[PDB]
């Protein structure tokens, strides 16, 4: 098994199990992790075997990652527990209190964690922590709140439910999405607030996870032009300047979807600040960036990788299954599912 | 005097709060017929007032104006307007006190959604969204009635009736139906998988419901349906032509996919394919520099439809009229009861 180190892109899949242009593909030294998606999915038992194949090509083993949010935002669904949108935690917030919604809030990330690291997985892009405005759909209900102070505790709880089940933590999408419009069009929004106005509210949340111990960031295709002219996600002010030096963030900067040519769109990325890439639904882009690929000197970048590797060991996720308490945290969390 | 020119098939945007000569001369260009407003073209009710105007006053007819208002995290005008809640709470109290106290709840949202507006020169709101609550779609989310087709197609056509009375038809969206697909991931085009039959069982039975009962517009779904057409349903002869015209029956506007290809990241070839597929209207919003561009030696598509279909859109409803009724006790008391769904 050949030993080569994660490269920085992340790349995905077409279906269930691999093709023989797919291996190839993910033994290219670029690429260093993969995400899934509903596609990718049959059952419990073929995700298995998906997983331990992607693993089995090189090592390190490739990262493999998931979009496990919740309510609409939960690719594996059978044979997996329904899990809630985030905004029920916000919503028992508010009539139950702080110390019900934590608890909550950690049975839901132990369980989304746990049944995933089942399965092979080493990360879900968890927890949103985008303030809900009331301004915009693409968000929607996939954030916790409108108040800082209660994001930032429901995803602190959700982050230590998070780990119990093997996982780390990427907070999205730095620093804040929750304040523009973005619906029926398709294009970006400005974010026209000060940096003032964004340390009151939406960059709290990101500091105290950073703090922490939050292990990864996905920055916003956002632009805000009283910070950058940029997009945050393309912007060494945001990521280098607020991220790295002032916040003390030290973990995984991935880049969203940059399919959105490709060599000089991860170009800016890198430059930026990104330490990984994310090219998604397109096998042909990533063809097209890895071919004469230099990749960027980063001498975090293996350490920031090994970081996001599931903590859990195969048996040891078996074990937890069995447990009256996990069983109840399923049956908890499966009830905030429904009506 | 004013310049008699028909509507031509391109709808364009503005900047900013007051129309830039440039705009002005933009505007005159036969290849336009209407404009669509964001909340960056909204500082104050009365500079909207002011707004609309110098945009009427350019030609006749009349440039339609719309905008989406549909409620909750779809509102671009805020200050000043009645808060509207999402469409997904008329949907619970469906669930929870019965289908007659949603409707008559739909009602009032739609007639306090469409006076507001009307009182400020707006033709007509891109809502209702159609789209049923399969659980996927987080875009979508609560902007969506219902699961049920028959919650949603009810629901919708009670919204119709109370939009009729502030003045406005309805626009359903997002032909067939964007429901079913993932969204979370802004730019992305996704693909529904199922057969024409799973959708002629739930998503196209709105539509199907509201054409019939006189939906003026329809906006098409940024989505693929393999199993249909290669094609996104707004680029789609098949979607468009023999499914929407044809089957159902749909005598309205079809707007387009505003969708900017690999190819441009030009406009004359995208808006070709649009017109070729049954759009009767294109949509070009955020860049004026495509619309000039398109614009410069445009030939307009023989559309002997198009005249009518913009005009079914026109407002009913006169300025003095809508500040009138606005003053009454009725209105005021829908007003408050609107604002209190979306506490």
């Amino acid at each position: 098994v050949p030993h080569i180190p994660r490269g920085p892109v992340m790349a995905d899949i077409a279906a269930f199990r691999l093709t023989e242009e797919e291996k190839q593909r993910l033994l290219d030294p670029a690429i260093g992790g993969i995400i899934l998606f509903r596609r990718n999915f049959q059952n419990i038992e073929q995700l298995k075997t998906l997983t331990a194949e992607i693993k089995a090509l090189r090592t390190p083993e490739l990262i493999i990652a998931v979009d496990h949010e919740g309510g609409r935002v939960q690719r594996f669904i059978e044979g997996f527990t329904r899990l809630p949108a985030m905004n029920v935690l916000g919503q028992i917030w508010d009539k139950d209190g702080a110390s019900a919604a934590e608890t909550a809030a950690g049975q839901v990330g132990r369980v989304l964690a746990t049944e995933l690291s089942a399965c092979g997985i080493d990360l879900s892009f968890t927890p949103v922590l985008d303030l809900d405005w009331g301004n915009c759909a693409v968000i929607g209900n996939r954030s916790f709140h409108r108040n800082p102070e209660a994001v930032a505790r429901l995803a602190l709880a959700l982050q230590k439910g998070l780990a119990k089940g093997g996982m780390k933590s990427c907070g999205k999408h730095f620093p804040g999405h929750g304040f523009v419009e973005g619906d029926s069009h398709l294009v970006l929004p400005e974010d026209g607030r000060s940096l003032d106005e964004l340390e009151a509210a939406d960059l709290a949340p990101f500091r105290i996870m950073s703090r922490e111990g939050m292990a990864a960031v996905m920055p916003a295709h956002v632009v805000y032009p009283q910070v950058d002219t940029k997009p945050a996600g393309f912007s060494e002010i945001w990521l280098k300047q607020i991220l790295r030096r002032d916040i003390g963030f030290k973990g995984v900067i991935f880049s969203d979807d940059l399919t959105m040519g490709i060599k000089e769109r991860a170009r800016i990325s890198f430059e930026a600040g990104c330490d990984i890439v994310l090219v998604c639904n397109r096998p042909d882009l990533v063809d097209e960036l890895r071919d004469g690929f230099t990749i960027p000197d980063n001498q975090d970048l293996a350490g920031r990788w090994q970081y996001m590797e599931n903590s859990l060991g195969h048996e040891a996720v078996q074990a937890v299954m069995q447990t009256m308490g996990f069983q109840a945290a399923q049956a908890f969390v499966a009830g905030l599912a429904s009506p």
